């Protein structure tokens, strides 16, 4: 595999080369600022600096690397900054454990030879099996080791670093929401509330009065207004979705607007149900309404904080509790279907990339045709391929099953797909890539050699060779990924297709070169991936740490530069997204330890016992920071509801925001 | 072993007649009126029902048997009905899982041989080795099996039925709460708040303005009064409970006075720091004020939702977050040190019992003096013992370490030291007797054998063995202890010593027979450990679930007439209990289910893995549930702090109920 590790790493630093070198020649061209600097037009700013000259060849970096962290949250938003806090802690996390373990570790790896000594036992002339693999915890250090004390101090100094990391993270984050919550405006949705499974109107009572009366005797001097409604059903979301296709086309009428009223009147005709966004009056009291549980029996007014207008999920405010839970469960068991259907897939992964231990024996015959041409190509860029397709289609997916069970806010649905997908990437991924690598070759290789003070040693080998396997993938993604971020030629051909054979209006250009958002439902998710492969194949192999630097490096460099440069930011959660990401993060070091009890063991290392204590630490780590901080990553506090609102807040405006078209 | 197992039982049979019987003779006897029907006189109600005659042998029983579950509740609390909704549900998982699983699988561990056909190995005539062990999916069920489906399909029957059992009371206990909720009076609980992290005065600031006016800013027409104070201090806290001993001594003055105003003034003399009970007007103000984040950045303003006077726990109101958290991770440490050291004398009880084995070899023949008679006795009331008098003085050093974190309310410090108890039982227990049994007796038969192909099944055996001790110690436990509850002849001896050759004033006999609470700290907690015993052993050793029947069932029989006759309620937490007991029977489901994936594994069973599809719905099961109903439990709803108030409550008398002495 070291040459087809030689080649996907070589092919991949030449599409780097050739993607970022056509990045500095076409973002220069001043016609193409919509869709290299955006974000910078939209919010009138100028394409870029003042023109001057070209800008010094290297300029998106000096802007990038000079970018105030505050500079960043005015501009985008308290959730780039809390991307981009993620993208570093893990970067430092990675620098610091790679130093110290990196220079210890490798060179206590080549200075053993189990490989050697298994080779001693190799069948017949098994040429080719290892290579570069002597250099990583891996078939080369002995068992009884007196070498394998480093490789359990280091499991220590990867920890007790996650640890250092992550406590200061969780209190600079929540530095940033609240700074950044105690400086805004107005804002629709500071005076909200958002009931959503309430109980049925009485006796003849209009569902409008009925909300009117609870909350106006609870609190007798902040109600204001109810939006109930149900959006007029959501047969005429799609209706006025219809409507707008219809406009677009403009830039059936009669008909289609018959639809469009018909229905929602006659769903409306009985009862528009639940889910209102009662409009209070002042902040404090709509703050205070939030975090109180306004009926015991907890399946009646269930009160939210009411998610900003542009993210309330209309669609799925309805439900009514029971319902919820039913969705619930169907939703994790598919879940839990889809993660074993998965696994089907990554075995064939792993099969493709072993290919001469593949042809040896599984298919035997079948594919004898592998000479050495095909080999190399077949094993460096098929099964990194696959890998990215299989796990590309899982986004999507996931977030339309989040937002099946109910979830209101756009956030916490990509939250919960960000959820799911890490399960799914942890166990898959890694189970797969490692055991099956493992489960091949040892599999011929034990059928023979019976006993067990063996078979360990064996598997041990082919643990540490998915770690090769991995590396290289890592390397594919960060670099060509990277560089079609920064080159964005994809959209580049898309754009200046459109406005050269496709754009009637100019309103049609506009509206093609709107970026986007730094899709929070595919970054973090698949970012979390690397984390992983790169925790647990950290001590294990140490290598996969000095590839783990560069992609999350490379983050905090090209991703400035396509978040001060090009993406503008959709929603807005102040920050609402690191308990997730430090749960994550923690739950990393958990796999990653409980590996590293099990790995240590196998080279038998008799005092592998010395990991428990850490399996402990961990969890407990989790309980105590919960408790610290995840308070106040849930609510606005009263003392955020009470500061001046010199303009006295207009309400009405702040009611026609929620209106739903 | 058997013999022993005979002796156990049978002598705590003899116990429970003798103490059984001791009670309906003594209780007859009127003069015993105190220490056999108290909370019947307490609270003016007659000590028994009209004297008439004198109650027909079996009386307590029909009282019992018969009491609404409604009377509980208004006589004694809804602590004590959700104590009882606790040992009922776990009577019901246990009597149908019991019914199926028992006769299924005793007649199918009986019609096979494993047993024999280990013993056609077992090196040199060792006899005795097992008897009564062929009667529970024990070494007597052959490896590859055709016999094991049905000890599978038996974990998801015990499964099923949990989850079905969990649910229906979930939802029980919170109509209970809510209940009781909207039917109670003023009480001085529902109008205050305990702020207890407050930032420091300002610049001249007296520490009582600086709350009262941040508090009566954000409410501008609820803010009353603020009880600050530290408690005149905890020295005073001492210095009064001594003056309380010298008016009981009544029934050093001066210098002693004199003490106790100096500290506390010189105390107060800088600052009374945190802690305040801010004591709101209207109940829905001071209901909001509980569930609300008061300042973001979570390190100033902690509002709860302040304990009723009786449970305040002045003295650790104070501390300050950061010391919060770092007692917290000290007492976690601490903990897990413990847990430790008792699996060291756990391991020493295991030992204690398996006589034979054990002087096989590993004392060598130090104890080659067990006859037959010692022997039998030796491990038929020692090991037991031994296993009580460890697991007893953990519930007071659980309780002072956990007040010791900085709970405020000794509720929520009673549910941790349950909790703490629960993972020292657990683990130690369990894992502590099965595997140590299993080590010794295959520890000296597996010098010898090498090989794999017989070390699973030797283990095996005596996982089993090790059940049968285990059934021994819940049989006497059970017997014994409820004799002695029923009997309460430890305290009648108390008693009627005292009032004999002790007792001055009529007041002291009052103060004697004063009986208690239901002890929830130490009546859960070691009604856990019979769960998890019960439930891990179930299937395989199935007789655990007859002898468990008995412990939990007769509790609901003597423990009720020891609530409706005896302990009077001490605090009320209105359910907040059942949060707790949830979560640790799901997890005792848990640990047996990872258990019985482990076994039904090591007897060969290659599609075991039908057992993770239930280790992952336990915990969405868990999920799931927390999400619907802990909330209820959590707070007073709004919608309880808005009901009638007939009587305008009075104030002024609620500050003067939290007023510290």
């Amino acid at each position: 595999e070291f040459g087809s590790f030689l080649v996907s790493l070589g092919t991949s630093f030449v599409i780097f080369v050739i993607l970022m070198l056509l990045f500095t020649w076409l973002s220069r061209k001043s016609g193409n600022a919509p869709i290299y600097y955006p974000n910078r037009i939209l919010k009138g700013l100028e394409p870029w600096e003042g023109t001057s000259l070209t800008r010094n060849p290297f300029a998106w970096m000096r802007e990038a690397l000079t970018s105030s962290e505050q500079d960043v949250v005015n501009l985008s938003g308290v959730d780039t900054a809390v991307h981009f806090v993620f993208l570093s802690t893990v970067l430092g996390i990675f620098a610091c454990s790679s130093l110290l373990l990196l220079p210890t570790l490798l060179p206590l790896a080549a200075t053993d030879n189990n490989i050697k000594n298994t080779k001693n036992a190799t069948d017949t002339t098994s040429k080719g099996t290892f290579s570069q693999l002597d250099n990583l915890s891996m078939a080369n250090i002995t068992k009884k080791s007196s070498r394998l004390w480093a490789f359990l101090g280091a499991v220590y100094w990867i920890s007790l670093v996650t640890y250092f990391f992550l406590w200061k993270a969780y209190k600079h984050v929540s530095s940033l929401r609240a700074q950044a919550l105690m400086s805004a405006d107005v804002k629709p949705e500071q005076f909200a509330i958002l009931v959503r499974d309430m109980p049925a109107p009485p006796d003849g009572q209009t569902q409008k009065e009925f909300i009117d009366s609870y909350f106006r005797e609870i609190y007798p001097e902040t109600f204001y207004r109810s939006l109930v409604a149900t959006e007029n059903s959501k047969v005429n979301k799609i209706w006025e979705k219809l409507e707008g296709y219809k406009k677009k086309l403009a830039r059936l009428i009669n008909e289609s607007v018959a639809k469009l009223e018909t229905e929602q009147k006659a769903v409306l005709a009985e009862k528009q149900q639940t889910a209102a966004v009662v409009f209070f009056t002042t902040r404090v009291a709509a703050a205070s309404a939030a975090q109180s549980l306004h009926c015991q029996m907890v399946d009646k007014w269930t009160v939210t904080e009411a998610p900003e207008p542009r993210q309330l999920l209309w669609q799925n405010l309805n439900i009514k509790l029971f319902s919820r839970i039913i969705r619930q469960y169907f939703i994790y068991f598919f879940v839990a279907v889809t993660i074993l259907f998965y696994m089907i897939p990554i075995a064939f992964v792993s099969a493709i990339t072993t290919l001469k231990n593949l042809q040896r024996i599984i298919p035997f015959i079948k594919p004898v045709v592998e000479i050495t041409a095909i080999r190399t190509v077949l094993e460096s860029f098929l099964p990194q391929i696959a890998l990215i397709v299989f796990l590309a289609m899982l986004p999507k997916l996931l977030l339309f099953l989040s937002k099946a069970e109910g979830i209101p806010s756009q956030s916490h649905a990509i939250r919960a797909a960000s959820g799911k997908y890490f399960y799914f990437s942890v166990f898959n991924v890694f189970i797969g890539v490692t055991l099956a690598g493992t489960l091949f070759n040892t599999v011929k290789d034990i059928a023979k050699n019976p006993k067990l003070d063996m078979i360990i040693n064996l598997l041990a080998t082919s643990l540490p060779k998915s770690a090769t396997f991995f590396l290289t993938y890592v390397a594919l993604k960060f670099f060509i990924g990277y560089g079609l971020e920064l080159s964005r030629i994809i959209p580049l051909i898309i754009f200046h297709l459109k406005k050269k054979y496709l754009c009637k209006t100019e309103a049609e250009v506009k509206e093609a070169w709107y970026p986007g958002d730094l899709s929070y439902a595919t970054r973090v998710p698949g970012d979390m991936l690397i984390l992983t492969i790169t925790f647990c194949y950290s001590v294990i192999a140490p290598l996969i740490l000095i590839f783990g630097i560069t992609y999350f490096g490379l983050g905090w460099l090209v991703l400035r530069n396509q978040a001060l440069k090009v993406y503008v930011p959709s929603y807005e959660s102040y920050g609402r997204m690191w308990p997730h990401i430090h749960q994550r993060i923690l739950a990393a070091l958990f796999l990653f330890q409980v590996v590293m009890f099990g790995y240590l063991g196998a080279k038998t290392f008799f005092y592998t016992a010395l990991v428990i204590p850490l399996i402990i630490t961990s969890l407990i780590f989790g309980y105590v920071c919960r408790q610290k901080f995840y308070g106040g990553f849930e609510h606005t506090a009263l003392e955020v509801a009470c500061r001046e609102l010199k303009q006295s807040p207009d309400l009405e405006e702040i009611f026609r925001a929620y209106i739903p078209h």
